């Protein structure tokens, strides 16, 4: 467990993992700044991509024709795909009618390309479509609207749009739709009524809001309310607001919740609730993922001094 | 609303009203100490009574041979039945085989909750003689659940809920640990430190923040309310010390006093800093038509008793 420092004033929006080393964008800048981390030698490169901020990232790997492409989605709804090995080797897809803010590369065996979009639409490109300049999408799901950004997606594949959470299959239709915004159980209203900013799937759905201390359940079957988890009362055991920032999921049992804080969570999903807590990990926990086995913490400290944990 | 200050270092473990006065169970001293403070003149006089510290109190009123009887319930099981009007008529009653944590006044009969889990019941005569035994004496927990609130009669003891309406069977008997799915585990896991009956049952436990809201049918959690998030709106505790409904109050470990719509769970008022901590918070009738809401707090040791009209 290392700690890497980025490049002072650096501020990563998103991230991806593939020496091992790590694609970021830039959000210290209004164009689209795509980086480069060599997580051996701590090398920082960087290139003007783009016109507008890169919000998400997404790697998609061809087996087949061997051939790796980073895809980033911008503020001004372009996909922009570029070659790892040639960066000469570049083109964009078809131009969102929004801001590109979710990315994911799904398997069902075919490979896709799901983009969430923020007016709440989802599209869906094929894995070799990928490589073709001004490629339109398979299938575009009009999930929401302008107000309902459409922000996460974990693997059926769940989503979250707005205060909604949608679940989708092969043929890519929405299958459940779950209004997370009322609940009688719920500790407090307010949280609750927030666009949900992850999802991560097990045995339940475990949801967080944006500005909410509150990590809701939901059950698959009954759409209901099956728990929460407050992460003020598990900081607590003082003035700590337990904001989550991210979750993430490890192998069956842990779950691991960054909070607004530099306070990192573990707690177990089977019987019992807290594992293990570490303080101060840093200032703010953005995000935190798993990688190809591998955990990766980026925080930053406020001057901005990003870092990258990795054990 | 006007504050009336006890005097130095006086606390006050229980306390109950008459017509205006009150009576105090003091909780500054080992031994079993009763107060009287006249609200008028604001007058505050004492006396030794028992051996070991008066836990709760009771006013037995018997409107046929007009006496008025002050029932202290002790740390040692001791029930001491004074006289209102000549201090000089005391008797004990049968002593209880742990300590009394609770008194309620509900034919009328004096329900006595101990701290292993019993309950006896007295008639409404039958608290004029010495020595007297109790009618019944139900076993709801045991000496490591005690019997600490009473508001059909429902009553807390431990961590379940129980109900009973004509003396001689538990009706209801619900776990409330079963809420560690909802929004803390430790929280739910604590002794019922008050219980208020409007509709539902809104229970708090010692040391928690989360006030539990339950069905009377369906035996299930209605919802749940948590101080600590409803103060944010920052180190406040909200840890919730009495409940008392009008709309809802809920006195915290801190100076924090909140009142919430019951219909709606939306927060109506919301006063900070009363005190440095409130301690209890009832109604009383200090007379006819004398409908009076007594809040308890203390701030090295000021208690003092803050009271206005309904
Ligand atoms: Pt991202
Ligand atoms: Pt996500
Ligand atoms: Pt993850
Ligand atoms: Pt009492
Ligand atoms: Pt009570
Ligand atoms: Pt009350």
């Amino acid at each position: 467990s290392r700690r890497i420092l980025l490049p002072k004033n650096v501020i990563v929006e998103c991230m991806v993992a593939t020496n091992a080393s790590i694609w970021l964008g830039c959000g210290h800048t209004d164009r689209g700044q795509l980086s480069f981390l060599d997580l051996n030698t701590e090398g920082y490169t960087s290139e003007e991509v783009a016109d507008s901020r890169i919000l998400c990232l997404a790697l998609v790997h061809l087996p087949v024709e061997k051939e790796s492409w980073i895809v980033s989605g911008t503020q001004s709804g372009t996909l922009l795909v570029i070659n790892t090995e040639d960066g000469k080797k570049r083109h964009t897809l078809e131009k969102m009618t929004d801001s590109v803010t979710c990315l994911y590369c799904n398997s069902f065996q075919k490979n896709f390309l799901l983009v969430g979009t923020a007016d709440g639409k989802l599209a869906i490109f094929e894995d070799k479509t990928v490589k073709l300049k001004g490629a339109a999408p398979l299938k575009i799901l009009n999930i929401g609207n302008v107000s309902t950004p459409l922000m996460c997606l974990s693997e059926v594949m769940w989503g979250g749009c707005g205060t909604k959470i949608f679940s989708f299959s092969n043929d890519f239709t929405i299958q459940k739709l779950i209004e997370t915004r009322t609940s009688q159980l719920f500790s407090y209203a307010a949280f609750s009524d927030s666009n949900i900013i992850t999802v991560v799937v097990d045995t339940a759905l475990y949801i967080a809001k944006q500005n909410s201390p509150v990590v809701e359940v939901w059950d698959k079957k009954t759409e209901k309310l099956c728990g929460l988890i407050d992460c003020v009362h598990f900081l607590r055991e003082m003035s700590y607001s337990g904001r989550v920032k991210t979750l993430c999921l490890q192998k069956n049992t842990a779950l691991w919740i960054g909070t607004g804080g530099g306070h990192i969570l573990l707690l177990d999903l089977s019987t019992r609730r807290l594992i293990r807590v570490i303080y101060n990990f840093c200032n703010s926990v953005r995000v935190m993922m798993t990688a190809q086995n591998v955990m990766l913490v980026l925080g930053y400290n406020r001057e901005i001094q990003s870092c990258l944990t990795v054990w």
